[PDB]
């Protein structure tokens, strides 16, 4: 599925993203603007072997079992699949763990690289939510 913008605005905030761990939904909307170009079908091939999945393009090295990522982690204990759904609460769920690993949205190198201190609520202004 590819969102509209306000359209996902309104399903993270409903999935309770909007201001978990500090981060208004600004920066969730921009993060996966720049990740996926809100397709929840959005997969990649990293360097490393590993892949990323779904709207937040999360990567299977510690998130979510591919069964082809040698010595990984499955932390949010999904398979990478989930992640595509157009149903968002895996990739939701997800987020909220590896937000609160340490380093906060900074995961997400493209957050860190095009959102990160951007005027974010560009990405919900006009929304109603
Ligand atoms: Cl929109
Ligand atoms: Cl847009
Ligand atoms: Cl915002
Ligand atoms: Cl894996
Ligand atoms: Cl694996
Ligand atoms: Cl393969
Ligand atoms: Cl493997
Ligand atoms: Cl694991
Ligand atoms: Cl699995
Ligand atoms: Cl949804
Ligand atoms: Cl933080
Ligand atoms: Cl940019
Ligand atoms: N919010
Ligand atoms: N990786
Ligand atoms: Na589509
Ligand atoms: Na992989
Ligand atoms: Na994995
Ligand atoms: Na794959
Ligand atoms: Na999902």
């Amino acid at each position: 599925k590819v969102f509209g913008r306000c359209e996902l605005a309104a399903a993270m905030k409903r999935h309770g993203l909007d201001n978990y761990r500090g981060y208004s939904l600004g920066n969730w909307v921009c993060a996966a603007k720049f990740e996926s170009n809100f397709n929840t079908q959005a997969t990649n091939r990293n360097t490393d072997g590993s892949t990323d999945y779904g709207i937040l393009q999360i990567n299977s090295r510690w998130w979510c079992n591919d069964g082809r990522t040698p010595g990984s982690r499955n932390l949010c204990n999904i398979p990478c699949s989930a992640l595509l759904s157009s149903d968002i609460t895996a990739s939701v769920n997800c987020a909220k763990k590896i937000v609160s690993d340490g380093n906060g949205m900074n995961a997400w190198v493209a957050w860190r690289n095009r959102c990160k201190g951007t005027d974010v609520q560009a990405w919900i202004r006009g929304c109603r939510l």
